[PDB]
């Protein structure tokens, strides 16, 4: 798990994807919640060390340092360069507009809600 290279990462509005070095394919919904639904190689993954290690990479790698960055960029299915927060709601820089999600204090996990309209 700790020492094979993830070789490729893309991200989508409904997974972030990964092709690891052991030629391996992540379909991870990030973050991790009960709600989530991963697969390795078209399999149901159910090893919550190894899908927390590669979403801590993947934190590492959208978020830059700033994993709420990361977080907003699996809610917008994108990777966002930057974001700016006012009363409760996250603007990032291409303007799309996110707020917390309802299950966040719920789950203690970092999730966002795109809010369009807000």
């Amino acid at each position: 798990a700790g020492s094979m290279k993830l070789l490729n990462i893309k991200i989508n509005e409904f997974a972030v994807t990964a092709n690891t070095e052991a030629g391996d394919e992540l379909y991870l919904q990030l973050p991790h919640t009960p709600d989530s639904q991963h697969s390795i190689n078209h399999e149901p993954l159910d090893d919550d060390d190894f899908v927390k290690e590669v979403q801590e990479i993947c934190d590492e790698y959208f978020g830059k340092g700033d994993r709420t960055l990361a977080r907003l960029s699996y809610a917008g299915g994108q990777a966002y360069d930057s974001y700016t927060e006012e009363d409760g709601v996250y603007t990032t820089n291409t303007g799309d507009q996110f707020v917390e999600h309802s299950y966040a204090d719920y789950y203690n996990v970092e999730v966002y809600c795109k809010a369009d309209l807000v």
